[PDB]
């Protein structure tokens, strides 16, 4: 593997360096297995369940255009089904689609004035799913034991990446109006072989309306003044991380739009957005309004909602702030 | 992007139009991604290797003051290292410094009585590296397949642009006299933080002598009569294209000096040359003499050599023709 050698060489000063090498990130993690990395084996669910023993951590979930970072703990877990979850709203709140979780590695992210530990999971395609970094509040005694339990010498090479579908028309709009949970929207897409944007450009405006690409900047400046609680969702093909809370500082910088909160950080490439959309999805409690951002390739950079839990309706403040984009 | 709109507006009738907009050329290619252009992804080496499937093409390599155009084929490739090469001397002869190759796009160069296809590569700084145009002899069936394979919808935004060095004195002259390959001259410059002209104005005259700015016009009128084979080199920070052959017609036109050959065309701004130099560089086969041209900013417009390959000494005819400029 000229991979490790080239890696060092390239080390600009991994998702990027792997890119330049035209290799997946999991292959670059694979090539560091005896250097600053070690492969881990075992039930993915066992690993997650044990992360609870460790205390505070910094969880980074992201896609090609945005990175969601949340400090918190792997408490209140529920992972016996196909989609597991870590339910800690105002803090660590994640939804995991397990059949996409393939490999796990321990890595010491090259730091300057020292080192940085973390546990990283990758998809079957070789793309990062989730990265859990230890912080100054992490119990390294438990972290050490968790590592001793799952570390392995195997390190076998990595791998790769069904539903019936019906005609379209506008049964899509009736199927849309029949949902009782926003996650049912995916099955609808799957059931008709449609992209989110294809479905949006098929339904009425009251269900989906395209707005200015400055909708995000507009929404979080309103959230900042009004001070009401909002929800930010960022995800990839195998994981989704959610922030619920008040927005403190919104600081933009040459293409990037940042959110700096005491326990949450958002870095979003405000420049890769090619389309923004306001959608209204049905829920067992009423319609929920959210803002959705899309990159040129159709990737969903992120989506925003007003703070809300099951059996609860979206606050009027958010409704007001959002309705002001589709008068 | 008011970029595409302004582009059209400005369309005088791209390297120029981008200039007026004070934006890099790769940004202008970026802004035409769904119009007359499409972004391409994948290993830069895979793309090049596949260009072989296509047949004849017209390759344009250039800098700010000269443009080298060669008809030929992407045969005899060697690109497994840091510097790859396409070794077809009397025809397509290129040297590629890969770590400088950042983005690739397919574009239909606005033509009059029709269109013009091509594949264009750009540096990390956003400057064009190489442009491969299809000709009337190009197999468009293979060109189509190559395109289907690398075309992408991503189109992520673009980016930006180490060695130990020692004191100078005249260890430079001894380091100069110790080289065994003309490409070693670069490392020498890198090793002392010197411009080519700074190194020239440091060494003895027998290694470097400044000549009249009419040295180019003088050399190619001699090549035209004597009819001996010569080599013309034109390049930028990431690519170098080389012509080897007989010079047929040399036609100047208000500032420009052209070479019109059946398979090769040279357009050089004879007016931007501020300094010309005759240099003698050591080779594992003896000293090679070449003519080097420089623009005011110190850019190397181009350089000339007598026809020659490894294990071969430069022909006396060239030696005679060149020696006649430094008696």
């Amino acid at each position: 593997m000229n991979h490790y050698t080239r890696w060092l060489e390239l080390k600009e000063q991994a998702r990027d360096i792997a890119g330049l090498m035209n290799i997946r990130e999991a292959e670059l993690a694979f090539a560091r297995v005896t250097h600053d990395a070690w492969r881990m084996h075992g039930d993915i669910r066992d690993i997650l369940a044990a992360l609870e023993s460790v205390g505070e951590t910094k969880c980074i979930c992201r896609n090609e255009y945005a990175v969601h970072e949340q400090v918190g703990t792997f408490t209140n877990q529920h992972l016996n089904g196909h989609a597991g979850l870590i339910l800690n709203p105002r803090a660590l709140d994640l939804r995991l689609f397990l059949n996409q979780w393939a490999s796990v590695f321990h890595i010491k992210e090259n730091t300057a004035r020292g080192e940085r530990q973390s546990i990283q999971f990758f998809d079957h395609q070789g793309d990062a799913l989730l990265k859990v970094y230890a912080t100054d509040n992490t119990d390294m005694a438990a972290w050490s034991e968790l590592l001793a339990r799952f570390i392995t010498d195997e390190n076998t090479p990595l791998e790769l990446k069904v539903v019936q579908t019906r005609a379209d028309a506008t049964v899509v709009e009736q199927e849309w109006r029949a949902m009782t949970d926003v996650h049912q929207f995916f099955t609808l897409l799957k059931r008709h072989n449609l992209t989110r944007q294809q479905a949006f450009n098929l339904v009425a405006d009251d269900l989906a309306c395209k707005v200015s690409n400055s909708a995000l900047a507009q929404i979080l400046e309103s959230a900042q003044q009004d001070g009401n609680e909002i929800m930010v969702f960022v995800g990839n093909r195998g994981c989704v991380q959610i922030f619920t809370g008040v927005v403190e500082k919104v600081v933009p910088m040459k293409g990037w739009l940042n959110i700096f909160n005491p326990t949450f950080t958002l870095h979003l490439l405000e420049e890769s957005i090619a389309e923004a959309w306001v959608t209204r999805k049905p829920t067992s409690d009423g319609y929920v309004t959210s803002l959705e951002l899309f990159a040129h390739d159709g990737t969903q950079i992120a989506q925003l909602y007003g703070q809300r839990t099951e059996g609860d309706q979206e606050q009027a403040q958010w409704r007001k702030q959002i309705a002001s984009l589709i008068p």
